[PDB]
């Protein structure tokens, strides 16, 4: 059971998760509890399925168990300030979606998996890493004892599956930046609309890549040293692509990591500035994600001076 603290600082964005892994798996029951009520699951179950998803990440420096958990936390914080936008159903989809959503993760993009004629790419030939972590979720969830959502009738059975689906593949961030330009688009023209599924998929969408990008919204010293462990996997990366014979980008090149600051300053303003001010322009009280993310702007710009 949660200690003080947690209950309290668990529903800032910016809560960090910590370093006892053991903790992990209580901090996402709390969450689901307080987002699903308690008869959501059957405790057993969800604590064998937590277990089982946990040992099907791999020990690598950032897409671990902890940007999992992470990654659930941020949806949390936004379900819970956005009371009443979403459905039960969509709330713990969601909520597992994001906890299973980089499954399997070996720390290569699905660029780098194309490049080496990696078998997962014949299989799946976009999104090819997302469509795994899709069929891995899929796989544990029916191993014995594993079917959290046994209690669903087989119709919503399918469409939990079909909001998992959707919010996994929708953190292939190739596919963000069309997504958040419709988005933008139905929004100043005053035509989203999210009683229409294709528009709230949109916004899910939306959310699954504020939720995957939220390093940079948390306080700055921990948006540092994150950033720490991202270079580490696109460093290790760029080794492979070398070792293919083929030059890798700047981002990927440890030789190039003097440039890190202006990456960052890159990143921001093509990519996690304009997904925070679309989200909070859709959903408002996201505002804090926002105000995180320029903080965090004005550091990196302040590193560069
Ligand atoms: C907080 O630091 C992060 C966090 C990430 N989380 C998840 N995926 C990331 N990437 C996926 C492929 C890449 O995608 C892209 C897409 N578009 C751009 C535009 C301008 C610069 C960089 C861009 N990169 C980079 C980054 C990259 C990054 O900073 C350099
Ligand atoms: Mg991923
Ligand atoms: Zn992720």
């Amino acid at each position: 059971n949660l200690p003080a603290r947690i209950c309290r600082d668990i529903e800032l964005f910016h809560f960090d998760i910590g370093p006892f892994e053991n903790m992990w798996p209580g901090i996402f029951v709390y969450m689901i509890h307080r987002s699903c009520g308690t008869s959501c699951f059957e405790l057993e179950k969800l604590c064998r399925f937590i277990m089982s998803v946990k040992k099907n990440y791999r020990r690598v420096p950032y897409h671990n168990w902890k940007h999992a958990v992470t990654v659930a936390h941020c949806m949390y914080a936004i379900l819970q300030n956005n009371n009443g936008l979403f459905t039960d159903l969509e709330r713990k989809g969601l909520l597992i979606a994001c906890l299973c959503h980089d499954l399997d993760h070996r720390g290569f993009s699905n660029s780098y998996l194309q490049k080496f004629d990696h078998p997962l790419a014949a299989l799946y030939s976009t999104s090819t890493m997302e469509q795994h972590h899709f069929s891995q979720t899929v796989s544990i969830l029916q191993l014995e004892g594993h079917n959290i959502f046994s209690t669903l009738s087989s119709s919503e059975y399918e469409q939990v599956l079909e909001i998992i689906r959707k919010a996994i593949i929708a953190t292939d961030l190739a596919l963000y930046f069309g997504n958040r330009k419709q988005l933008e688009e139905m929004y100043q023209t005053g035509s989203l609309n999210l009683h229409n599924q294709s528009h709230r998929d949109r916004v899910i969408g939306l959310m699954m890549t504020a939720c995957d990008l939220c390093s940079v919204t948390k306080l700055w010293p921990v948006t540092k040293l994150t950033a720490n462990d991202i270079y580490a996997e696109f460093w290790a990366e760029g080794d492979e692509m070398k070792k293919l014979g083929i030059q890798p980008i700047p981002m990927m090149d440890r030789d190039k990591r003097d440039e890190v600051p202006q990456g960052q300053l890159g990143f921001y303003n093509a990519v996690a500035i304009p997904c925070y001010t679309t989200l909070t322009q859709i959903l408002p009280p996201t505002e804090p994600l926002l105000k995180a993310c320029r903080d965090n702007l004005n550091q990196w710009e302040k590193v560069i001076r």
